[PDB]
């Protein structure tokens, strides 16, 4: 049974606040004495583009209100990095878990708390996608909405800040560091993202699932190496995949290896037609390899 | 854009307990000075039909261990109630949050909070189906996790607490009161779950968030009455339709009456020609009319 799920979102809930700048409002995450936040919020009422060097000169402290649950914290200082600003606040968040800061890449699956006004109302797992963006559901109002992971040892990775979305609908966010992923603009514009890849990784592990589900009907016996399907992979939407030893506790199990299941795409990429795995359709890039053994076996 | 998301899980994370009879362990669930748990812990270990009457005659309150973040409740006395034991302990939970309990109903929404050992793990939605089980994600140590809705005032729903894995691999818990839902047996047999049906109230749900999308290429000029529709229902594996007041916010925003929507149900029965509507490519019964609601307008 393969579940999409986030991983508890309580220690990051203990961190959002809501910062407002004159009318505008968004979500930040306070860690330590630190609200790190999008610049967006301190952007002027306008059509034309935004000039952010401005905007951060003519800034006034006072402009700010921030909270945490209703109680407002004091603001000593900001500076800007990127597309976000870090303001510092005249107390220290005592639920600050331990955490770092790492930046995603594509394939990378994290966790959302979708936020408005400071209060998370939602949680959900996401895949960074091969284009930069990420397939979330956000209405007005939740920017800054930070993603996050949990680590083994219970140390957060905050890795996501959500800045905008595109007029296709696909979501854009940044680092903790301000980097927008994909390098995105931070304004109104008319960007457009570059086309999604399927991610072979997660499709791998999808059909590593099926067979310790029973499902093998579209097994095939038929084998392509590595380099062969990176090469196929490329002509047909496809990233390349990575590794083949990752999946030996896989392959040791079900008995069958890599280079089988990298033909069985080849074969399956038109579609299963009067079939289905696992209840999909098609073929899912949905699940992590981490994903699969963790649901499967606790790992 | 649809995503199927859990509401956070702090305050829920925070009344999660490890529950110890003899070496049998699982979770159970601490709200003021009570712990529920499955009466399955103290089932003694043997491949016979368990006589849980005579389990309870025979109990001794110093096998239990109950434990917070490694830290050991005193237990003062149980008591047993349909499928669960309600564990007095010496010590209130000072984190208790606000809250009812309430028994689900087919087409309800939900969240589970997966956990092992008194740890949440994982946070996920669910629907529960009119055979009463859900889809969830679940291995060895998941018994007692918590089902759990939160309304708008903050008080949270305690609805389910994790039973049993049925032979299909679908998910069978009980309420806090004790009754299982569906009134599976709470121990090994080999019952076998009637068929599911499509929850209408859900499909048609799913037909007005597509409407708000611009995915309308499905759309029936025609209509059937209410009559009509549940007579098609019963002889196709499709619940009956409510009524067609509930759907007054999103009638009046799409300008489609439920009439229209029967009508292409019927027609969407089988096949979408290889089509699509939002991901899907065939009708789905697992959002409910208050999640299209919230997501698309937070309310
Ligand atoms: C004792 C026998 C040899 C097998 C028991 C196993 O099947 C089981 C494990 C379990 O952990 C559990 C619950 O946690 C809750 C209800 C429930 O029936 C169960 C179970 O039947």
């Amino acid at each position: 049974g393969l579940k999409k799920m986030a991983q508890p979102s309580g220690c990051v809930e203990r961190c959002v606040v809501r910062v407002c700048y004159g009318s505008t409002v968004l979500n930040g995450v306070w860690l330590g004495d630190t609200v790190t936040c999008p610049r967006h919020v301190i952007a002027p009422s306008t059509t034309v583009l935004i000039d952010y060097d401005h905007a951060y000169s003519t800034m006034r402290l006072h402009n700010f209100s921030v909270s945490h649950n209703g109680v407002f914290l004091g603001v000593v200082g900001v500076t800007m990095h990127g597309s976000v600003l870090r303001i510092k606040v005249s107390q220290s968040n005592v639920h600050t878990p331990k955490h770092v800061f790492k930046t995603l890449k594509p394939g990378d699956s994290f966790n959302i708390l979708a936020c408005y006004e400071g209060i998370a109302s939602g949680v959900f797992g996401v895949n960074l996608r091969t284009n930069f963006t990420i397939k979330g559901s956000f209405i007005n109002g939740a920017c800054g909405s930070p993603g996050y992971n949990v680590r083994n040892d219970g140390t957060v990775e905050f890795c996501y800040l959500h800045q905008i979305e595109l007029g296709s609908g696909a979501h854009v966010g940044s680092d903790f560091t301000g980097s927008v992923y994909g390098n995105f603009d931070d304004q109104p514009s008319l960007q457009v993202e570059s086309a999604n890849l399927m991610l072979s990784d997660n499709v791998v592990a999808f059909l590593y699932a099926a067979l310790l589900n029973g499902c093998r009907w579209w097994l095939c016996s038929t084998r392509v190496n590595v380099d062969g399907f990176n090469e196929w992979a490329m002509a047909n939407g496809y990233t390349s995949v990575s590794s083949v030893e990752c999946y030996s506790i896989l392959a040791a199990k079900t008995g069958v290896s890599v280079e089988q299941l990298l033909a069985s795409i080849q074969h399956l990429h038109e579609g299963f037609g009067g079939k289905n795995i696992l209840g999909y359709s098609s073929l899912c890039d949905e699940f992590t390899l981490a994903e699969v053994v963790k649901q499967m076996y606790g790992v």
